[PDB]
């Protein structure tokens, strides 16, 4: 009973979370997952400021109201070579990664590791936070509040 959460650097408190190495998070699960990180889905403004501080990914993830990819460098296989906060317009499907925003994080680039899931609750799942540098933090718990996500 395991969940792997790959996380990134935080940029102005915004970071990316990929669950189990594939697009697998619903919008309801994304809100609960960010809440477990004492975080919320970023607003478009928060994500734009994170982008300006150096944040980019090559993965679709939820923010408040939209599914986006923050891009700094044009890359043909990432958001069709666009720069800026690329907004997903047309998709058949509902599961993506998520972005989260933690207000207590540093104001600019914070590429230290994530070392806790501070607001997870009691539960049976071994949840492992996996940093980009491979460092891991594991705890037993749960963060999903909607049955349809379990
Ligand atoms: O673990 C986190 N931050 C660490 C704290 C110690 C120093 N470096 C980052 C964290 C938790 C929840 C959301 C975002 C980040």
């Amino acid at each position: 009973n395991q969940i792997d959460l790959n996380v990134t650097c935080r940029y102005a408190g915004v970071f990316h979370v990929e669950k189990n190495g594939r697009y697998s998070i619903s919008r309801t699960e994304a809100a609960d997952l960010c809440q477990a990180f004492n975080s919320t889905l970023p607003t478009m403004d928060q994500m734009k400021l994170a982008l300006s501080k150096g944040f980019e990914t090559c993965r679709y993830g939820f923010i408040e109201g939209n599914v986006v990819i923050p891009r700094i460098h044009p890359n043909a296989i990432c958001a069709a070579n666009h720069t800026g906060v690329y907004i997903l317009v047309t998709s058949n499907t509902s599961h993506y990664d998520t972005y989260c925003f933690n207000a207590s994080a540093p104001p600019e680039e914070d590429c230290t590791s994530v070392t806790d899931l501070p607001n997870s609750f009691d539960g049976p799942v071994t949840i492992t936070i996996v940093n980009r540098d491979g460092t891991r933090y594991s705890k037993k718990g749960e963060y999903r509040t909607h049955q349809e996500d379990i």
